[PDB]
């Protein structure tokens, strides 16, 4: 059986559903879907549309996983937490806000140790923010959404300050993929495949033209991800996907897991990003201490009694 | 000749008497005299003491000041409103209340700019709370009472996220009046000067260590409160005393003709605190158009027939 009820978010509006999965076992769980169609997904409609004519869609493969992980948890009444090792998260700047002098410094002391900056917009203008973060001592992610290209890449690397450079973690999808120029990119700094995943045909590549895979447990088998990480000597780094508190809750209780058993192979997390939407019922119930989130009451990914309190609506 | 009708005020038990005062010219008009020791004033019955034996209180002086403004206007058959600009009053919320997702929202849509928030019980608790005003896009005002300690707001301060800090109007007597300390806490956020306004050596000082006034109509001499503020091109706020609604008709009044005159010298107001209380006969005439104060009936501060039917006991 699978229920839903939906929900909207709005950032600081977005459409998505909670799901009540329920299997043969007398066992019953909750996830989020939470589509993404400016980066490619289905539309929310869509996906529902088709799972009723029975096709499932990977995210929503990834929400009754999900949702399984919840009911094995809230049958032996505990938290998704419960086991893992604590992950910190780094801090996502956006730059529409005016770094104000002193909040790097902020940041750090409150537990903070990177930043993630999305690049593509201004090179000139983001170069000027990483010389910022540097002179902090923080270090930082890039993401470009694969907008840029292999010589604009290059160019703007090389002429990055010589504190920027060491404290640059990774960069995200550089530009589309492409074996050749990515394996060559890695010569400039650490490279993370996230967006691009896709793109990759892992039963055909002779190496890995990459350092780092991302894995949005919203979204990508984690099983696979982590098979192909271990299969190729690579980091992994957990995040989010901008969606629901449920979401959020389950994807740190992913990365804390494979954290307590892979330690050093797990880069710290993105996944605290409930901050960019404003509250709802769910959010209210979560607390957070710089970089970590803490548990949150309940069992599974908590929540128990809003869950239990919502009418939900049978899907398929 | 002056005289007086006492009166309860429950919050949602406090005392206070409303004043009729009478001038050899024939005219009587009507004020509040709502004493607030908590903050530092003496008792009702300390200044009613005081007064029978020759000594006014500023707080006196300043009902007997409203209450001939009110006299004038009955003569005249004219609202205290009349001529002036209207002004948008800031609205206040409690820490013993939880906000509802949307709530913010709400008010925002019907008008609201900023939100007033009491700082000092719980720096996080209310850190938080900060977080979700930010989040709806709301300037806020902070009240620390003169509590804190150049050290203990500092730190605060800085930890703001970078959506907060741009959105804080001012900071309220971040802690014990000192003319350095308070110079320097300037460069962390505006500074109003509120309680602290007795401890500054306005005569003596080479500069202002503070960028805004604020004004109680019920206990600041507002002539040479706008004195100063044009001394030092200052700006002003005006609010009410979570007095009676006598009160609070009358500090709105100020506030409108102050913003007439003074035009963009003065900020919102931060007087709509009629709803603090439960209900009273005063309190069921006044109305308002969300974080406006509306026009009530009748001359003066209004409540024409209130007044007339209250029995006066002569004071002195
Ligand atoms: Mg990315
Ligand atoms: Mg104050």
């Amino acid at each position: 059986k699978i229920s839903y009820s939906p929900y909207t978010l709005k950032p600081v509006a977005r459409e998505g559903v909670l799901l009540k999965v329920e299997w043969n076992d007398g066992l019953y769980g909750f996830a989020d879907l939470h589509p993404w169609p400016e980066l490619g997904d289905l539309s929310l409609e869509e996906q529902l549309s088709d799972l009723r004519m029975g096709r499932m869609t990977t995210q929503i493969e990834q929400s009754i996983w999900l949702a399984r992980r919840d009911a094995l948890l809230r049958k032996e009444k505990k938290h998704v937490f419960d086991g893992g090792e604590k992950i910190k998260n780094n801090y996502l700047l956006s730059h529409f806000q005016d770094l104000k002098p002193g909040f790097l410094d902020g940041l750090k002391n409150e537990g903070y140790n990177t930043v993630k900056v999305k690049m593509g917009r201004d090179l000139q203008k983001e170069a000027d923010m990483l010389t910022h973060i540097a002179a902090s001592g923080m270090r930082m992610r890039l993401d470009f959404n694969a907008l840029g290209s292999w010589q604009t890449f290059e160019k703007f690397m090389v002429n990055l300050p010589l504190t920027v450079r060491p404290l640059i973690e990774y960069v995200e999808d550089p530009f589309p993929f492409d074996f050749h120029a990515w394996g060559e990119a890695r010569k400039l700094a650490k490279i993370a495949l996230d967006n691009q995943y896709d793109k990759v045909p892992w039963g055909k590549i002779a190496s890995a033209p990459f350092d780092v895979i991302v894995i949005k447990p919203a979204k990508t088998d984690v099983d696979k991800a982590v098979a192909q990480c271990q299969k190729w000597n690579l980091k992994l780094a957990v995040t989010s996907y901008m969606d629901h508190p449920v979401g959020v809750v389950h994807a740190v209780g992913v990365a804390m897991e494979l954290k307590d058993k892979y330690g050093d192979m797990i880069l710290e997390s993105g996944c605290l990003t409930h901050r960019l939407y404003q509250m709802d019922s769910f959010a209210a119930e979560l607390s957070t201490q710089g970089p970590y989130l803490l548990k949150n009451k309940g069992t599974g990914v908590g929540f128990d009694k809003l869950l239990e309190a919502l009418t939900w609506y049978q899907l398929k």
